């Protein structure tokens, strides 16, 4: 068969979790997408010559209980912590999502990537230096993305897979 | 005699560790204070009817080794983990400081309080809900402070003393 990589996309509402996931899977930018819908996506891809399966959960952060969500949070191999560069509250939210991940995984060290989405916008409230500093303090990579222009979308998910690969080394 | 509560004030540079400590000890707000200076302060206070002595170290987070810092870190009874409400990087820094305290104390459970300083400022990057959520996940109290207005200053140090008191109660 093929190696599976279970990825979970987390972050504040409206950062672009769905738009980044739909861009990667379906090669389309959603101008509007139901903020309450939480779906899983499977995509066969080639990363550094490895034919592999991506099993991605696009979380919605809803109160409603979900057996599938519980599974992905506990068995998730890598997490994409997404914030919007024009939403300071979402950047501050990252540390909560990291604490939530640490809780659901029962681990201080989880493969994860910091994603600074909406890089296409000319007005920023979170600069690249602030974002790099946060990622450096966690010891994780930082990828600037735009679901609209496709900039860094593939890079964000592939770098996360590369982070999981690093943990699988011994 | 007077019981001695050894407190250590930690957090990112520029959050207001020195300004909170100088406000509590000297009743003055510093607009600027040497970021490299690390000093200890002793103050006699009455907390819930207990006349006691506060032995506070205002850390500077310098790489330079300090014998005094090492002793306050290892023997410190309670820690004030300070962030600035207009500095998101400092809020994210809290987990590193909490991990540093855990390492030097060689304990998963250390009395500590989360301090959200600069409450006087009208522009925030870290809201009260986010701060309460972080403190809830650690299981420690959260106190909003302002070294400028004196709001929550006494409350932050007194709550920390109350946290040490809780740990000193028979299991
Ligand atoms: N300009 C811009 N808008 C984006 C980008 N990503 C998402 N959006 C928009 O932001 C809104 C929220 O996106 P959505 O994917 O639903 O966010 P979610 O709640 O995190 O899943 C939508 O109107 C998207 O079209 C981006 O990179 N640039
Ligand atoms: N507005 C405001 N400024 C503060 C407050 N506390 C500290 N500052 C300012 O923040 C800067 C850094 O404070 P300082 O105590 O030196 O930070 P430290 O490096 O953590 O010790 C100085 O300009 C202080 O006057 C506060 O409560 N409100
Ligand atoms: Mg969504
Ligand atoms: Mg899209
Ligand atoms: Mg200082």
């Amino acid at each position: 068969g093929m190696t599976e990589y279970k990825l979970v996309v987390v972050g504040a509402g409206g950062v672009g979790k769905s738009a980044l996931t739909i861009q990667l899977i379906q090669n389309h930018f959603v101008d509007e997408y139901d903020p309450t819908i939480e779906d899983s996506y499977r995509k066969q891809v080639v990363i550094d010559g490895e034919t592999c399966l991506l099993d991605i959960l696009d979380t919605a952060g809803q109160e409603e209980y979900s057996a599938m969500r519980d599974q992905y949070m506990r068995t998730g191999e890598g997490f994409l912590c997404v914030f919007a560069i024009n939403n300071s509250k979402s950047f501050a939210d990252i540390n909560l999502y990291r604490e939530q991940i640490k809780r659901v995984k029962d681990s201080d060290d989880v493969p994860m990537v910091l994603v600074g989405n909406k890089s296409d916008l000319p007005t920023r409230t979170v600069d690249t230096k602030q974002a790099h500093e946060l990622a450096k303090s966690y010891g994780i990579p930082f990828i600037e993305t735009s679901a609209k222009t496709r900039q860094g979308v593939e890079d964000a998910f592939y770098t996360l897979v590369r982070e999981i690969r690093q943990y699988r080394m011994k």
